[PDB]
């Protein structure tokens, strides 16, 4: 019997308890699972956003109904991230400015896959009309019925819970962690050790054999998961694996955040996350029931902590001297290798980007999903470890490049921060994708229906940022192809076929805006 | 109007008339299409095999029912390629020898995608049982119900044409070309010019402006498709694009072929292609109604034309002095670029490998599919051409490496030909896949169901050789993983779940072997 017998997870939070809960199910109680979590003072919940696969790939895998965990974490609904004022110059404001053509400086990044006509996505039929002056609708409103629903703040489900569109979730991360802790301990025989780690003991081959606790207890294990956050107490300190700083791709490195009370009955609840551009970064708005979390992501090379806190306070009209703020300084990049010997890093201990596109929880699940697939025995095959590392670094580098495109193609040049983003270098892969986009060709064309895409995680993992997403960001920022897809000039029947698709997007949005309940009303029914 | 107005296709055959027919539909009669086809003396039909996507991706796209074109080409059914005597030394024989461990020296490479249990393919559950001595079944019979159906020579459809399994087609290529020629000329307004080309006329930049015919007529065009075969009259001769010879991966370069009358009533008809290993190569067997096509692929560095012809005749008991033979000398490799300026190469003019895995028609369709997707205007955007060439060279190199693995991992070393294959080196990409396979991990894991896979060509093109195919060849030739997938040691419930999957494969095979008609009986009904 050369199997792993004990897995020790260092650190709690979402990363530690998602790992414990998932491995408890995946290893079918053949392995003892221990979580060593230092007790900490509970901070205010600033909000976390997710992607649609979380319910199908994670909670359904654990047998946890969607409504059950939503009620224990004050969860809300998310249909997109909404970018505000990323093209017009000026101070930070929650109200969108006006573009040169009179349109409001907002664009959406919704979920789902675009329909096709003659194997060509709807985005390309829109671009042909837009480039020729035959339409004045923006991409998101022409190709997504979700845009009309979000503008009316309607819910993604009816009152009888029939689905209307794809959606993800907003929640308090600390309440989700507490929920999974109770689940894993009572229903999955996970042992919770409330103590601090003081020393990491390694053998002659450099493998971790045990952790010492502050109380003197020794925790022996065979496989160790580092969920200790940015400190990387196992992967970086003990294993000495270098962290690859990637600040030459993304300049932001700091954040100030808080939670703001919100009158839901008066103003309603927005079924989306807002990305509000600032002078030295941007500010998120993650609405929940009764309050929304908000945080200003900024670069300390272009704004001091006080400057960022004042601009953040002025955004929501807060008293900086009588408001509870949280200040964070984070590292941007990834470890050279996520898995070294018998130490697997998950979450912030592995890699991190600014939450511009809700990568945090997704990065955690994708790692624990790949860990179960590549789970070793006590021999720790180098090929298993290498293939795991390969999937993690490709996943991260791909999303990193996607985020850099947000800053590089923003037309703003009014402050040194926005000017400095144009001096950074694009990765070769994102340069290649832009070149393809500018020719009128699709980028990362979806090959599956939405059922396969969101029902099988491996299908989405091989194509996370699809053609629709690149059009949302590129066209949203004003970057258009040089010309329409040249094949469309020979396909008049296909162009007419897509006109029916455009009419369906208008028809679906208008019908649903009438019949769907408000997000506020669905939340009251859910949390009632 | 900067559009292409006229497309001139040099050469007929399957490549020329698949291009003409397909572009006739894709360009929606906005472009005049001309085929310049030299009249040639009809050779005996040696047989061609295909892949399952041909009906959905090509004939259904043209609106041609399956039974209609099958009846005009004496088409038969193909459920796999069956490799015979690729693991044992000796003279060429149609009868399989016996391995040292008692197994018969045959293995199949069927179509379809393997089921999975706990997101793990059935191949990995088979490998675990085989490596632990808990089963003696071969991979193909344990994971494919088609293997039992093929062993009984049953048809892939019932007599009322209800589908029973996946399948492809055997046919006469010249009759398919004649069928498509008649379709394109009568139903699609394609102009057929029966003449030889004498001159290629170019402008100052090297773009083709017209072709002159032997009769003196000049055919002007804007885009030219080279379907002239191995000579590459446009892409290689006129445009001077170099051909990348890849004989350092595949040694075969010649073929002798014929058609053999067959007593279908006595012996039945095999619903598969046979690859019969020889002393200096291999021989195909493509059964049709009343006859089978056969061809000995060999290397002339290890067998003269007479030596190969005698061994080929001895295989089927033919009189070499009273038999009609076709002799061909082919090049193995691809052009440096498939599309140069306004010249697109399709078929043998573009690239070629031996038909060990039915690459011919698939290579043609993939090129014409990608040409319609990247179809240009008269400016010929460099990015369109580059993306097309990128898809062609990756498609080819991937199949090239897959074919070399057949020879590289064959345990035969008995003749100078088989020993010479062991001196070649594997490409880095296939070395990586072997390393992954040997650790027990899946290689090119399928992420879609069979409906999406065979219904959307882009899904299959991004994953043509899936995990099932690599197991068919590696395990069929005796290359096994070093150990089972380590995660299986922690998943006893998943092992039990796959045991039900194995039971379903047995149940389907046994039930269908009883109720299905013979392939001979379905063909008699189809061609009646
Ligand atoms: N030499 C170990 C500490 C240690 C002391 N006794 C041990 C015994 C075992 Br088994 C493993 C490690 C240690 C280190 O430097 O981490
Ligand atoms: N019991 C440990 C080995 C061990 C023996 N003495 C130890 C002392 C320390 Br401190 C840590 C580990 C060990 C194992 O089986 O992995
Ligand atoms: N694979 C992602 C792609 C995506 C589309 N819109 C998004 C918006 C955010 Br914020 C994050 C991811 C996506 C999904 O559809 O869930
Ligand atoms: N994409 C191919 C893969 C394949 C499986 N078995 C085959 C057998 C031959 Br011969 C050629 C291709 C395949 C298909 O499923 O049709
Ligand atoms: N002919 C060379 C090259 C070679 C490498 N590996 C081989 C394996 C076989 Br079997 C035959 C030849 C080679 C040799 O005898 O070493």
């Amino acid at each position: 019997d050369n199997r792993i017998k004990t897995v020790v997870i260092l650190g709690g939070g979402t990363a530690g308890w998602m790992t414990a809960a998932y491995l408890g199910k995946a290893l079918q109680n053949t392995v003892k699972i221990v979580v060593l979590e230092a007790p900490t003072i509970p901070r205010i919940g600033v909000g976390e956003a997710t992607v649609p696969n979380l319910q199908r790939a994670f909670f359904d895998y654990l047998g946890i109904p969607e409504e059950e965990w939503m009620r224990e974490c004050n969860a809300s609904y998310k249909m997109a991230v909404k970018f505000i004022n990323w093209r017009t110059p000026g101070e930070g404001s929650p109200d969108p400015r006006t573009l040169d053509d009179g349109h409001t400086d907002t664009f959406h990044h919704p979920f789902g896959l675009l329909p096709s006509a003659d194997q060509i996505p709807l985005s390309h039929y829109w671009a042909a009309k837009r480039l020729q002056g035959e339409t004045d609708e923006n991409f998101d409103e022409a190709c997504f019925a979700d845009t009309a629903i979000m503008n009316a703040k309607k819910a993604p489900r009816f009152l009888d819970m029939r689905r209307a569109t794809n959606y993800a979730w907003h929640f308090d991360a600390s309440k989700v962690a507490a929920f999974l802790r109770n689940f894993a301990v009572t229903k999955q025989a996970v042992e919770h050790v409330e103590d601090e780690m003081t020393e990491v003991l390694t053998d002659e081959r450099g493998f971790i054999t045990a952790l010492r606790t502050k109380s003197g207890r020794i925790l022996q294990g065979d496989l160790f998961v580092d969920c200790s956050g940015f400190r990387g107490l196992l992967i970086n300190k003990a294993m000495e694996e270098p962290f690859i700083d990637m600040s030459d791709h993304l300049l932001c490195n700091s954040a100030v955040a808080t939670a703001v009370p919100h009158d839901d009955e008066k103003n309603g609840v927005e079924p989306y996350t807002s990305s509000i551009a600032m002078e030295a970064g941007w500010t998120w708005k993650i609405p929940m029931l009764g309050r929304f979390g908000s945080g200003h992501v900024y670069s300390d090379h272009f704004a001091t902590q006080d400057e960022a806190t004042l601009a953040f306070s002025k955004l929501w009209g807060l008293d900086p001297d009588n408001t509870e703020f949280n200040h964070v300084r984070f590292r941007v990049g990834r470890n050279r290798r996520a898995w070294v010997r018998n130490c697997v890093s998950v979450g912030l201990a592995s890699c991190f980007v600014e939450p511009l596109e809700s990568s945090g929880i997704y990065f955690i699940y994708a790692a624990i999903h790949m860990l179960a697939k590549h789970f070793p025995d006590k021999t720790f095959d180098k090929v298993l470890v290498d293939r795991f590392n390969r999937e993690i670094e490709e996943m991260f580098d791909d999303t990193r490049d996607f985020l850099q495109a947000h800053y590089y193609f923003s037309p703003r040049v009014d402050t040194p921060f926005w000017r400095a983003n144009k001096e950074l270098k694009l990765a070769d892969s994102i340069k290649d994708k832009v070149e393809t986009y500018r020719a009128g060709l699709p980028v990362n064309l979806p090959v599956t229906d939405e059922g396969t895409y969101y029902g099988n995680f491996e299908a989405e993992f091989r194509n996370f940022w699809t053609n629709g997403s690149y059009y949302c960001i590129f066209a949203g920022l004003g970057l258009m192809p040089r010309n329409p897809l040249p094949a469309l000039a020979y396909k008049p029947q296909s162009i007419a076929e897509a006109e029916l698709l455009f009419a369906d997007v208008k028809r679906k949005g208008d019908t649903l805006v009438e019949s769907l309940p408000s997000t506020y009303d669905l939340l009251r029914q859910l949390h009632g």
